């Protein structure tokens, strides 16, 4: 078989490249009124630390169901009604602590107070609850912050998961007007969209189409004004194992909306559950490893190249979210649709929890390296040009430099993916010809590579015999496979051109990073935290907000016990903003500090030191 040729032209920055995929989401389990226990548990604290640690704000939003089950009430409609926001504060603070935003679905019953969206008193109360919420979080976080949040309707109104709430077609419309007026009363600057459903062919999905008809033509329950604002339209379409099918289904719904509701011609569209396959909890081997990670990249490449890049349609697609922040269950720690693999290690005194970063999470780190301009690229095989609707594709970006702490970069991400199918004995020959690299000081390139043989913690877990309660040693062995294989910085050839011939597996991901040397070294690591795991172990997590350049080789972690000299912690190169520290001696009490190391072996300054004393 002829090699796949991938040509990238760094002299042709074509149009902006938006990072429209920086979202995840989850649903707490039953009973929903106990969402607080799932959402504020140590598991979730760890889980969100991992979501937030993807570098360069690679994941921004966490679309969370049943947020309003986190609010309780005192009194009643008649004698005076009060809200207790404590558990909601807890969860929202937890997101903020990890630099994440909620996908704020206005979903739940405030501990069973709201039962009927056609009851006029209830609709008026809802409006005030929504204003109270917004005003509260505007005061707690600032208007600039909260006005970044995608407030959204109840999830999947056409799927009837309303617990004991009666939400008719009319009810849903009243509920919507209360949301819209509730938020508007707090501030006209806040964003609301919906309905978050399939938009199946009419007469199906009637609440969804209903909502659009209501906002476009109906009358506001409170003001009586014609038309109600709708800032974005969110749909769900999953691929039933096909990547390109997600896009095909989207184009069909977008077309129907464009024709039926002209006022909505420019209204941004979200697919905020854009998963390969419906049913997060169904174990699938491909969800465990690079198969799913490469498919996630493939789906994003298809959106960028076949939808956003230009088109006849040029339809206003703004967000894609893989709904994958759920926590996994025994006996399927790795094979559920989750960013992390959860191990409830019950045999320690006391029981504890460990998470492993799955390849899909790691791949979000690769997408995070993409910069703000798209470069011209073209994939071909035997002289035939292949668009991203094929097993091999590419996404290539460039960065226009600003300060002395910055310089030109190109990021080239290549995927080899047959959707949900792995091909363990296939090898795909690729010839990458990058040309038109502008001249610049100290031009180097670094490669990062993911496949199932080298970077699958699931694979390592199976090689160890799938231990249900892995040992500390066995966890170390599993984690050694979390990061891509990194190759040390190499100078670019003379002349402006780079050509590589990597052999890709199916699936695999390859990121080729080309950087010119910024004048100044990296910035400081901030917000370092040390969180207990169990006797002998902790997780370090930090922020890269002030680090500056994306041309990072690793973070150097240093440890000092007894005021004694700081000593580097030996480990794989990694740009992930979190590390599980589990030394063989078990010695973890002391101080820690972390700094960025760039592609030219320059350090940024150390974080403030962080004391840690193990409670015995
Ligand atoms: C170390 O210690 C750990 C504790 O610290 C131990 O941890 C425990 O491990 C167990 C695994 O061994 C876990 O048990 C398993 O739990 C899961 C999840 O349970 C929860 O979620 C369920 C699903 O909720 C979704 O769906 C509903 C709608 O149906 C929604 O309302 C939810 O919002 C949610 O929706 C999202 O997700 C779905 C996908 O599921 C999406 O489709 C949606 O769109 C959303 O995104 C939920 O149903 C469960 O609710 C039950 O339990 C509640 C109390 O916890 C209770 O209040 C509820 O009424 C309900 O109770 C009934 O059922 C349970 C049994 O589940 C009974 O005990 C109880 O008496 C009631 O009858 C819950 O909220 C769960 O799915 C698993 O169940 C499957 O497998 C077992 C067999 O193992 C069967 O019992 C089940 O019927 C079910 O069947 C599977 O297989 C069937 C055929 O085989 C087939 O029908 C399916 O294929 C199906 O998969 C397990 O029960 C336990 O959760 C976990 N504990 C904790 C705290 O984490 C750990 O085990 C230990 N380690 C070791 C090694 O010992
Ligand atoms: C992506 O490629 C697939 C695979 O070739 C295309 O699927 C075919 O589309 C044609 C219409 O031009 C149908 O006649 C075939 O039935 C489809 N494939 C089957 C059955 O495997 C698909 O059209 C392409 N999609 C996009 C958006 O380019
Ligand atoms: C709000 O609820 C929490 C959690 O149950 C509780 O600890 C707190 O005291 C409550 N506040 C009031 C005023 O009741
Ligand atoms: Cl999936």
């Amino acid at each position: 078989e002829a090699p796949h040729l991938v040509h990238v032209d760094a002299a042709r920055a074509l149009w902006p490249l938006r990072r429209f995929w920086r979202s995840t989401g989850f649903c707490p389990p039953l009973p929903h009124s106990q969402a607080d226990q799932y959402v504020l548990s140590w598991d979730q604290q760890l889980n969100l630390a991992y979501v937030g640690a993807v570098p360069h704000r690679g994941i921004k939003q966490v679309r969370t169901h049943w947020l309003l089950e986190l609010v309780t009430t005192r009194g009643s409609t008649g004698r005076g009604l009060s809200y207790n926001f404590t558990h909601l504060d807890g969860y929202l603070d937890l997101l903020r602590e990890n630099q994440l935003l909620p996908g704020f679905e206005l979903m739940g019953s405030a501990s069973g107070h709201f039962t009927d969206f056609e009851d006029k008193q209830q609709v008026f109360e809802w409006k005030d609850l929504v204003s109270s919420l917004a005003r509260r979080y505007i005061g707690r976080y600032g208007l600039a912050h909260v006005s970044k949040w995608n407030f959204e309707t109840w999830n999947e109104p056409d799927h009837h998961d309303f617990d004991n709430v009666s939400m008719t077609m009319q009810g849903f419309l009243n509920y919507y007007d209360a949301c819209s007026e509730g938020l508007r009363a707090a501030s006209p600057a806040l964003r609301l969209g919906g309905p978050g459903d399939s938009f199946h062919t009419p007469p199906r999905s009637p609440l969804s189409w209903g909502l659009l008809r209501h906002c476009h033509d109906g009358t506001n329950f409170f003001t009586g004004e014609a038309g109600v604002r709708l800032d974005y339209i969110s749909l769900h379409r999953k691929g039933a194992r096909s990547s390109i099918s997600i896009l095909e289904q989207e184009k069909v719904v977008a077309q129907q909306i464009r024709q039926l509701f002209p006022k909505f011609a420019d209204t941004p569209i979200y697919n905020d559950e854009a998963d390969p396959l419906v049913g997060w909890s169904l174990p699938q081997p491909w969800r465990a490893d690079v198969t799913y990670a490469a498919m996630v990249v493939k789906v994003i490449a298809q959106h960028q190249n076949l939808l956003l890049a230009n088109t006849t349609s040029a339809f206003p697609y703004a967000l894609l979210s893989n709904d994958n922040a759920f926590l996994s269950y025994h006996p399927h720690p790795f094979a559920q649709r989750t960013l992390t693999a959860r191990f409830q290690v019950n045999n320690t005194r006391p029981p504890h929890v460990q998470l492993l970063r799955k390849p899909v999470l790691t791949a979000m780190g690769l997408l995070a390296l993409l910069d703000e301009e798209q470069l011209w690229a073209e994939v071909s095989q035997a002289g035939t040009v292949l668009d991203s609707n094929h097993t091999v594709g590419v996404l290539a970006s460039a960065h226009r430099p600003q300060g002395p702490a910055d310089a030109w970069r190109a990021a080239v991400l290549i995927y080899a993916s047959d959707d949900t199918r792995a091909h363990p004995n296939r090898s795909v020959a690729v010839t990458l010809r990058l040309r038109g690299v502008p001249p610049g000081p100290g031009l180097v390139y670094v490669t990062r590579y993911l496949d199932n043989g080298l970077c699958s913690p699931d694979g390592e877990w199976r090689r160890l015999g799938r231990p249900v309660f892995p040992t500390a040693e066995q966890f170390r062995r599993m984690r050694a496979a979390e990061d891509p294989v990194a190759a040390a910085p190499r100078p670019l050839p003379a002349g402006g051109r780079l050509t590589l011939r990597p052999a890709l597996r199916l699936p695999s991901l390859l990121l080729v990073h080309v950087c010119a040397r910024p004048e100044k070294p990296p910035g400081q690591v901030t917000r370092l935290r040390a969180l207990p795991l169990t006797q002998g172990q902790l997780v370090l997590v930090w922020s890269d907000e002030h680090v500056g350049s994306k041309c990072l080789w690793t973070y150097e972690i240093q440890f000092s016990q007894d005021g004694k000299a700081y000593t580097p912690v030996s480990r794989k190169p990694s740009t992930f903003n979190l590390f599980v520290f589990s030394p063989d001696t078990g010695a973890v009490s002391g101080s820690y500090r972390v700094r960025a190391l760039d592609y030219w072996a320059r350090p940024g300054p150390f974080s403030d030191p962080v004391p840690y004393l193990e409670v015995p």
